[PDB]
């Protein structure tokens, strides 16, 4: 029924819908939808929305760069060699595609969360940040997340300003007499750690000293970046 009007509707989709499409369907990471020739992927993590145009070609993608889509904004079209942002959206080869959404998935991280109220019970409401100026950084770089770099993040202690990695946030505060268990919110900056330069910049690209971190985190630093 949702089978054969599923494998009909799909079947009359244009080729080139269908082309763009099939780039991009085995991201799982995002839940996918197709209205037309226009593809929704909505990230199942974060839920952050990335609409892809499917247009014929330049002028048409040029045409379509203008458009709010409250989310990332994609035109994907059959010419070769082609990538630019225009109106921020991203006008691009469809081959591009699969590389570029793996890239903004790279970049929407984790960056704290918060316990709510609801209903009767307690929900944890995550807090995730899209890395835009970043991901623009790295895929000029062809920098690759996991390869020549990763993003981390980083607590901002309120009793000493130092930067400690989560993973050793426990243990420094207890040293402070403070209990993490006892937070129900917490929020941390994303830094990254790349192994090309062996030293850590915020999300901005800048460079961040040692010196910002904790003694704990100096070598966890040094530990990844090696
Ligand atoms: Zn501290």
């Amino acid at each position: 029924g949702l089978v054969p009007r599923g494998s009909h509707m799909y079947a009359e989709l244009s080729p080139g819908t269908k082309k763009v499409y099939t780039q991009v369907r085995y991201l799982d990471d995002y839940h996918w939808e197709i209205e037309g020739s226009t593809i929704t992927g909505i990230h199942k993590k974060s839920n952050v929305k990335v609409v892809i145009d499917v247009a014929k070609n330049r002028e048409e993608a040029d045409s379509l760069a203008g458009k709010d889509v409250n989310g990332i904004h994609i035109v994907a079209i059959p010419d070769n060699g082609v990538f630019y942002i225009k109106n921020g959206s991203f006008v691009l080869t469809y081959r591009y595609l699969k590389a570029t959404l793996a890239d903004i998935n790279d970049h929407i991280v984790w960056s704290g969360f918060k316990v709510v109220e609801d209903n009767g019970k307690l929900v944890q409401e995550d807090v995730y940040e899209y890395l835009g100026a970043a991901l623009v950084n790295h895929i000029k770089n062809n920098a690759l997340a996991g390869q020549d770099y990763i993003f981390w993040q980083f607590y901002k202690c309120e009793e000493c300003g130092k930067y400690v990695d989560i993973e050793n946030l426990e243990a420094h505060l207890r040293e402070h007499g403070i209990k993490l268990h006892e937070k129900s919110e917490e929020h941390y900056e994303v830094f990254e750690l790349n192994f090309r330069e062996g030293k850590v910049f915020d999300k901005f690209g800048g460079e961040v000293p040692m010196d910002k971190f904790s003694s704990e985190a100096r070598e966890f630093i040094k530990e990844v970046l090696s």
